[PDB]
């Protein structure tokens, strides 16, 4: 049962970072906020636009001490090819955020974003606080994408509370 | 565990406060319209009214978009009413243009997955539901932290665009903006 | 089914409003004392305040008898305080001399068996608890009909009588009257 | 066991006027019933309660209420207790029915049964004309009930049933109820 | 408990009995060293039951000299038993009984000896002869309308004491003192 | 196993007048039935009882009762015993049916079956014409029963059946009940 | 359902009639000796005695062979005695030179699987048990058809051969051969 | 397994006079059956029985009895064994059916199968013309059977069948028998 | 998964000659089917097997056999891999259908699914015109298969289906 | 369902015929060596002996490669022996240079999942087991169609190349060829 006040599910797996394979886990990221967002498939249409947007804006999350990780049920071998593929040919260009592979479906299932019809995940966005605890849960229907600006907004409010202890109003 | 989009949204029937009166509303009354259903933990709290006041003041932007906004909580109807009739300067809601849905039995909060056993009251979810009663968007916050009337409006525009034009909405998608075909 | 006396009363812990402030109270904080715990369905209702007020005005009679009176409802602490802050002229609680216990998790109402699945509201029960936490009297009234402060005190007197004198109290027993010796 | 629920059914041999007659809860439809329990025949607090209720019977007869006393003793023990005069420690002669539960079925259904004992805790259940439970009182054995509070509770439920109104704290006959 | 069987330890009973107009708590281990004739009756203030109890009480010294305690049991409370005893026989009472009246109000005892009736709430008429070591010997169950035989109860008791002492066995229709069959 | 309930059914092979016949409880409907068990054929206390009833048959006959003796022995062990002379240690020849239950079904149905040895305890059961049990009597093996008490109880049950009255303690014939 | 003969034989313990008095015996008593344990349906029947009489007439042939023949049935020890003490003229056993084992509790016949649930009796079994308690031969016949002392002798001869000489025995193998 | 009963059904591939045929217990209805099991093909003691039963087959055929040998070996093992001459350790050419049970069902059904070495003990089961179990013989493996005893047992079961009487101990053919 | 029984059914998206097509085992009745699995797209040993079966495709077509390659990759990944030039490590444009299992249920039915990684072991299943299984090959991942042995095997089963005669050890074309 | 590779192969222990005498063999005995364990339905069959004879005629190709070939069927040991003894003109096995493993109990065929409940016989499996007892290959043929010694050798070569050189063999790979990193 996925709720904001509880420890986030541990994810572990193989990711593509700077054109190489590295093995990452949620516990590595302690001390930082983590934005973990799922997309349905590699070589899709709406999906690359999101990953590219977050990558181009990665420094916004870096300055905010947040690590953005993009997970999908494709293999690391697709993640790599898709990264090696230039944006004109339909590829990802080269990405500044890790692309995490769930070939086991374990990660998409643990976060409850897994779709039994497709075999691939919905689009979740989960903001995990530095202590490994879930904060925000966003799940979008596949046709409709997310907002880098709203993720930045939320990220800023949660940080505002962990520091000030005042609680954040609407439209913040 | 957590709700999924592209699946029929959980049914809610409840007693609600509309224009200072009690009405019994359900989900199927709003068929033909989108429904933004958003939860808050408690009446006579602080972060809570600021969101409802905002959704209420902006309600015409949802109305023009063929959407109903319904706030729900685990408080009774007489709390919803008392809070409503109280002026905002007294920390009340002022008089409210959006229905306040009382879930006393915890049924609706537990159905949408936003109920937590620690408080006895709801996390703030925001769910967007299509005219056929199908779930589209899911948002849940840790409640120091509130939601955005502009992002709800945005998402609203996006799903309406998809259903209308059969195209899909990219990242950061806006109004009068291009989608992608199939 | 429902409770039986001469058995330890169900425990409770929760957020209560006392003198316009929040405080955590539990059944065990009241040990060495009798406890009258009574339930009402909702805040900002009609029959509910009349009872709360009544028990509050008469508090001293419960205090001199070594009893703590505690009102409980499935509303919250925040709903409770807003009610207690209001003027009675405005339909409020005035200001309350007894703790208002928030049942919000619903688990106090269920423990005492007074919980109504239809409205998600508590019925009106009243429970007399001895200084060791034993259950003595049980009353549950249907919602539209309210309770009696003087009958509660009458029963409270009776149980203290049999406690002190080890006697038994006959029907319609009145304060100071002495009962039957089971000697 | 809550109010605004159908009251449990009871059926059994009762002592009425000094004869045995089988009674059931449905017989009393249209009438209010006060069903009250006592632990034992030939004891101390028990007769005083029955006697008081019997002396006051007409006060209930004016409310369209039937009072019934139940316990886990036999009909044969009930009868001999009635035949015994009060000066002898008996019931005198009763204007009220004594319902016997030898099977413990009835005590257990109303949840007043004590398994350390074999006999009932003293409960009082006011049941409305349609067989729907209204009030529930259960006293620990050493402490008996009040005839006068039972009349008070009774007056209130009838006042709600009539005016549709609701009865506040300490409500007695000839007082204003709060409008719905 | 389809049926009890002889040559097995008798079911234990501990209860509250009326002995000489007073309440005593007695158990089966208390009478260890002695035989026990334990017999059940359905109800106090009835027809056949007193005639049975009065008859065992009038003949009680025949059992005392045979080193056997007689106990009557029923599902009535100790308070019924005491009122039935204290009542004179003219009124339908018990006179005053020289045997203990055992109250089993929990039905445990009558259920344990198998004589309890579900359609009733009171016991059938059992008669169980129990040897000094707690072993069951004879089992008699009569339908309620028909009563028992104090003289036949005495005959069997005599028989088991003969068997016990002389290591012989008692034939059909065996009368007290007669030689039985060796080995 | 209680007096107010219908009795267990038994169907078995019995020895009636030196021959084998299959009998069952429903045959005896309309008549009273005294069914009693003995542990073993060819023992000391068992025949005394069987003979006692077999000599007394006309008291049961005139009372509309049939007396049947059951045991875990075979019908063949029964018949041999019944061929034997009492002088020889046998049964002589019996006026009452000897019911063989070799399957233990009957003894177990009536709850008198001992698992320590394969022999039944000696019980005695009185069944009214309608198949309803009345008396249960079970004795430890070394101690045998009384024809006179069985006869006494017979009169008692028939009395209450007939006159509607209940029989007091120590009741005998020529006495009025309650 | 059946027990198989590479395996330790089921234990039996009961009351036996030996020499005319009751003795309690078991299967571990006869360790060091071979055992032939055979079952018959009932005492005081026609076909049963002929088998026991025969084997008991053959005793020294089983004795010289270090084997103990044992009869068993579901009858009581008291039926065994009466039958043994009976003359052969009345259908009795005469006085037997082999033990008569009683199974009252039926557990021996059930352990060896010869027990018939239809009648209370057992079929005719024959089980040859080696000195260490292991089962070797299993013979079971329907009631109407009896056994052979010669064949039991042959198998015994063969089973004793195969252990001693370590050679396997062919079909129709006789008192010594090869 | 007890012989008042219906015998367990067997159906399998048998080798009969050089051919593979499917046979079942129901086929031999109307006839007696001697069904005996042996542990292995190309063993020692087994041939001796199979051959002696084969050479003596006319005594069974005149008695209206079919002799069937069953093993857990394949039909292919059987045929080759039956092709092998006796001097060479084979079955010669034998006149009796060899029933092959590969899946162990049959041997398990008659209870002569042991999971130890995975091949059958030697049972011999006599089955009346209606398919009813009559005699059960089970030999430990080292020790073989008797054709002459099986012939005796068979003569007795038929005698009982025809004349309604029984067979005493050591009954021979044309002996008296005991009337019931 | 024994040879003599009807094969597990598959249904799903495939990339056939640049298009997405829904295929299932029953579509191929009247034809033999070689359904072979590989762990992942954009791997190393995997493309060599597909390209070889694709290059030899006419050998199977004249033998009345359909070759389908299944992976646990998406149809979208299959598409790009086949849009990828061989020199660049892709499939060129390959002449056999690429069957997509996202739900893993095809690889689970045929038994070749690995829990260790989300990828299939390389199985090769030969299925007859009536949908009955014929032969099972399962290779450990690091070692690939042979197009000539599949061709040999396929030839043999067609020989028994035709002549009723049995193919012995090392049987090659038209022996008997 | 099915045996998977890169997993420890099921243990087998039985009575086998080697050289014409019985011997007790087991999988663990062969540790340190590669094992090809292959199944056939029956003794005294037609397709079956051809395969057995072929592996026993080719036995040196396997010994050179450090592999023991083992033939298992559901027949007993005495059937294996009589078959091995029978001359090939009578349908016999000639005499075998490879162990004939008897599964009377069916445990082995059931462990390797090649057991056919229909005939009680076994299918034709061929399993390549590595020196550490791990299963690198599963080959199961429908009965009417027999296996290939050369493909078995090819596969054997391949799993040895990958273990030695840590590379991965492509399609159609034979001895002397290169591989991929």
């Amino acid at each position: 049962v996925l709720l904001p006040n509880r420890p986030a599910p541990e994810f572990k797996g193989q990711a593509v970072i700077n054109g190489e394979f590295k093995e990452i886990c949620l516990k590595d990221y302690r001390g930082k906020y983590v934005v973990l967002f799922f997309y349905p498939a590699d070589f899709t249409f709406v999906c690359p636009t999101e990953i590219i947007a977050f990558s181009d804006q990665v420094e916004e999350f870096n300055s905010r001490n947040c690590q953005v990780i993009a997970c999908s049920t494709d293999s690391q071998y697709s993640h790599l090819a898709w990264d090696n593929l230039d944006r004109k040919s339909g590829g990802l260009g080269h990405m500044k955020i890790p692309l995490l592979a769930d070939r086991k479906q374990e990660i998409s299932k643990a976060y409850g974003v897994f779709d039994e019809e497709d075999g691939n995940a919905f689009r979740g966005l989960f903001i995990i606080d530095p202590n490994g605890i879930l904060r925000q849960i966003t799940i979008n229907d596949k046709p409709v994408g997310r907002s880098v600006d709203e993720t930045l907004r939320l990220l800023d409010a949660f940080q505002f509370v962990e520091k000030h202890g005042e609680v954040c109003p609407v439209n913040w």
